[PDB]
């Protein structure tokens, strides 16, 4: 009944970075329809401003925010890292970034680019968390959560709202999950405005607390930190966003390895789009097995390609020829 | 004042094409804008049907056509041979691909995907339309030629039509060139509709014979077989497209390899569009030092981002990290 967000929250996020977002397209793919047997539709988050959804959590709260901040802090595997040094920086706001040393290097080079102090820290959740309040502490700055922050999981909402009005016969979207706070604003929404849409959430099989918790009835976090291509997903669910994926996420995937890496290759090759592979989660979970159970009455689904931030040269190793 | 097209052959083709393939999208970037200092618009034929324009000519030269034809035969180094045999596989009529023993693995492999019967030739003008030529007699099939055949460059002048539609304040179109089918279509349709909007055409300086030609004002062919990463523009313009690029193109801008790549890397990283080597030709143009020397007044212009078909396995040689 009531959560860290509601569905006015999200309303009042999109009027307030509106302007300053791209309203990604959504496209479309016959083999990939032809593959699943459903509708499918493609919410184009890869062409967002600095490569992810996350410029909207970012600017969300950056302006949430209006003495001006001295600095602003976080962690990140990188693509928040960068939406909110961004953010910050349109403000004339300083950011230090929290970065864990095994982030791609196109990801910390991008945070370095746009201008943030880096800190690298040990791949962990702890790590993060920790680093990033010792980072906040010293800085005195404020400390803006990639998943755990309202401002930011209502920015992250307003995805749905572009999607309700984009595909408007739609009647489910798939939603890669980390941290779970683009999830939990995608959930608010779309069970504010039209419960009967189904919100489905798309998991490594390799860092499946999300899942775990789901299943458990409780939250699971990942005990030791995961191993996975999907290096945006790494983070375990939150307090401030379980709750929300506990009572109003409809199901939950898990895509292996091998199927991120598959899924990932044939949106590039089918489609022309270069999502990482984070963002072919949600492609190979409407592909896997599981989701063959999904009604057929569940027809036209929309999946969010959350980013397109991947390293090329360290994309080599996995991709094979057919 | 009489070519081999008419702007009302484009119309025509137009019609006829335009329930069968996607009016794609036309896709902006900040960072080439500011590297560029134009406004720039990109056209994105990559994400049309089978991966490239091509799909335009073929299909309004199939359907031109309208007992049936006993096969389609045509020479290609991918993109109007896979254009071509999904064209033909729609009315049931088999396809004959003449294709060069160098042409990307990708291409080679999706002629075969979509049902043809591949034939090898050796890597040149000479033998691909020798070999086709000797097909077309063998299977007493239609020929139906990549870049010189009518209703392929009325096919391929189509995406003028869209542009002129999709950026009303366009300044010039920037088009990459092989045989010339695309840039003699478009220069036709632009130079009847607004004449003061100007037609660019890029091209390899590895394969320079479209710029020799303008150059010296007669057809020039390439002397030996181009080397280049721009696989699909490595055919010679012809006797039906010189005339029209002679009289109704701007200015040609020649761009190394060097450009070529890296302007492709660029969209990839920037953009999140998987354009291949041949679509980065106009981008490399336009980030030129020569294009430099383009009027101001010339702010608005669109590159036709013209096809997504690329061998990813064969792009980890030349890929570099920043
Ligand atoms: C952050 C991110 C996700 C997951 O979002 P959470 O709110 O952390 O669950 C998925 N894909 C990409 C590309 C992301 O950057
Ligand atoms: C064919 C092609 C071109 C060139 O078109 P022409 O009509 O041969 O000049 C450019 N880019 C791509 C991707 C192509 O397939
Ligand atoms: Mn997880
Ligand atoms: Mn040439």
């Amino acid at each position: 009944a009531q959560y860290d967000i509601s569905f006015a929250d999200v309303e009042k996020a999109h009027i307030n970075i509106r302007d300053s977002i791209h309203l990604t397209p959504v496209l479309t793919s016959s083999i990939l329809n032809q593959l699943t047997g459903r509708n499918l539709f493609f919410k184009c988050e890869l062409f967002q401003k600095t490569g992810s959804f996350k410029i909207r959590g970012a600017l969300n709260a950056v302006r949430s925010l209006v003495r001006k901040p001295k600095a602003v802090v976080t962690h990140s595997s990188g693509n928040h890292g960068q939406a909110l040094t961004y953010a910050a920086k349109l403000e004339g706001i300083p950011a230090y970034i929290v970065v864990p040393q095994t982030a791609p290097d196109c990801k910390k080079l991008a945070i370095q680019a746009y201008g943030a102090s880096i800190v690298y820290c040990e791949p962990s959740d702890e790590s993060r968390e920790n680093v990033a309040k010792r980072v906040t502490e010293e800085t005195e700055g404020i400390m803006v959560h990639p998943n755990q922050e309202p401002a930011v999981i209502a920015g992250q909402g307003t995805i749905a709202l572009e999607v309700l009005n984009q595909v408007p016969l739609v009647d489910a979207l798939v939603v890669p999950v980390g941290g779970g706070g683009m999830l939990a604003g995608i959930a608010i929404t779309v069970k504010a405005l039209k419960p009967s849409v189904k919100v489905y959430a798309a998991e490594p099989s390799n860092a499946d607390d999300c899942y775990q918790s789901k299943l458990k009835g409780k939250l699971m976090p990942n005990l030791y930190p995961p191993e996975t291509i999907a290096d945006g997903v790494k983070s375990s669910i939150g307090l401030n966003t379980w709750p929300i994926i506990r009572d109003l996420v409809d199901d939950i995937f898990t895509v292996t390895e091998d199927e991120i890496k598959c899924a990932t290759q044939l949106v590039w090759e089918r489609m022309k789009l270069l999502i990482e592979p984070t963002a072919g989660v949600g492609v190979a979970a409407v592909l896997s097995q599981h989701f063959q159970t999904v009604s057929p009455e569940v027809k036209n689904i929309c999946i969010v390609l959350s980013g397109g931030n991947v390293d090329l040269t360290s994309s080599i190793t996995w991709v094979k020829q057919a």
